[PDB]
Order: C-alpha cells, then sequence, then structure tokens
C-alpha cells in the first residue's frame, strides 16, 4: 500500500491520473519523482522549468554543479539527484527531443531507467514541449517499464484521450 490517490489503473504496474506533477509531488513526497529533463539539465520549461520553480531554483543549482563535474548526460538516460522539498530523489531522465530531430527509438531506453526504482511519480517523456505523440509515449511506458509507475498528465483533454485510445 502507498500513498497515491485516485490513479485509474491502466495494467499490473501502470497508473494514470489528471494532475499537476509539482501539486502531486508536494502532497505525496514521493521517494522519486521524474523530471523530463535535457542533456543540460537547463530546467527552463515545460514539466522541468515547473519543478524546478517549485524548488525556489534550488534544482537549478544542484544540477549545473552536477553538469560542472560530470559533463551532460545522453540522451535516453538519467542521473538521480535530490527531490528537494518534491520528493526524496528527483530521477531526471532525458527523452528524445523531436523538436531537435533526436531518434524516438531512445524513448524505450528513456523509460528503462524507471526499472531501477520500485515505485516513482512521473510524467509522460517526451510529451508536451518535447514533441511526441503522448499516446505513443504511453505505449512505450507500458511495454517497458515494469516497476510501479504513477503517471501526472498535466492537461485534462489530453488525459481523457490517453485513457479512451488505451489497449
Ligand atoms: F508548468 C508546467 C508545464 C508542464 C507540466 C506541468 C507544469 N506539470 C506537468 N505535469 C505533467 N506533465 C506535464 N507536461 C505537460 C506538457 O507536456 C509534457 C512536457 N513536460 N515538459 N515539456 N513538455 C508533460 C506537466
Amino acid at each position: 500500500v502507498n500513498s497515491f490517490s485516485g490513479y485509474l489503473k491502466l495494467t499490473d504496474n501502470v497508473y494514470i491520473k489528471n494532475a499537476d506533477i509539482v501539486e502531486e509531488a508536494k502532497k505525496v513526497k514521493p521517494t522519486v519523482v521524474v523530471n523530463a529533463a535535457n542533456v543540460y539539465l537547463k530546467h527552463g520549461g515545460g514539466v522541468a522549468g515547473a519543478l524546478n520553480k517549485a524548488t525556489n531554483n534550488a534544482m537549478q543549482v544542484e544540477s549545473d554543479d552536477y553538469i560542472a563535474t560530470n559533463g551532460p548526460l545522453k540522451v535516453g538516460g538519467s542521473c538521480v539527484l535530490s527531490g528537494h522539498n518534491l520528493a526524496k530523489h528527483c530521477l531526471h531522465v532525458v527523452g528524445p527531443n523531436v523538436n531537435k530531430g533526436e531518434d524516438i527509438q531512445l524513448l524505450k531506453s528513456a523509460y528503462e531507467n524507471f526499472n531501477q526504482h520500485e515505485v516513482l511519480l512521473a510524467p509522460l517523456l517526451s510529451a508536451g514541449i518535447f514533441g511526441a505523440d503522448p499516446i505513443h509515449s504511453l505505449r512505450v511506458c507500458v511495454d517497458t517499464v515494469r516497476t510501479n509507475v504513477y503517471l501526472a498528465v498535466f492537461d485534462k483533454n489530453l488525459y481523457d484521450k490517453l485513457v479512451s485510445s488505451f489497449l
């Protein structure tokens, strides 16, 4: 038993809800919140900008120190950093950005990072300003992640289409 509330159960291990990940994170304090990161951990907009703003820019300060030491992530890769006031940990995961021409096949590799964590609150990778089809992203998530994933979908209209077209 865990503290996630109001989710619709899609499969044995995937759950979905219409929620603002920032507000869901502040209420659950999950062990892991996933950020839709870029390779530079520049958290300017989308989910990343919203998560970082919620931390009062502490996420960005920590991220800049990480990059200065380690260099950029790989597309499809991840790193674990602090969850600040939102979660124990933040798993920064880089899905391919279609608006940069990155291969969408890397979306499966991105979701594989979730399997290193027993339970996660997460957005749909490569959705939103990353330009991929959120329905494809949900399909890859379901077919790749084996651990327990609670997906937060900000847009109510999108969620309803996601739930309604799910196979
Ligand atoms: F201010 C915001 C902006 C975006 C989100 C937010 C608060 N909260 C969210 N909770 C879940 N999913 C989200 N998004 C929505 C747009 O499409 C995807 C994306 N994520 N990053 N770029 N695009 C996923 C958001």
